[PDB]
């Protein structure tokens, strides 16, 4: 996940979660 502290836990699809192939829909603070 990060700075080898986390692996990953579950999938990516949380039924809610940043997709791929849509990642320019303003996710950052609007």
């Amino acid at each position: 996940m990060i700075s080898s502290v986390c692996v990953s836990s579950y999938r990516g699809r949380k039924s809610g979660n940043k997709p791929p192939s849509k990642t320019c829909l303003k996710e950052e603070m609007a």
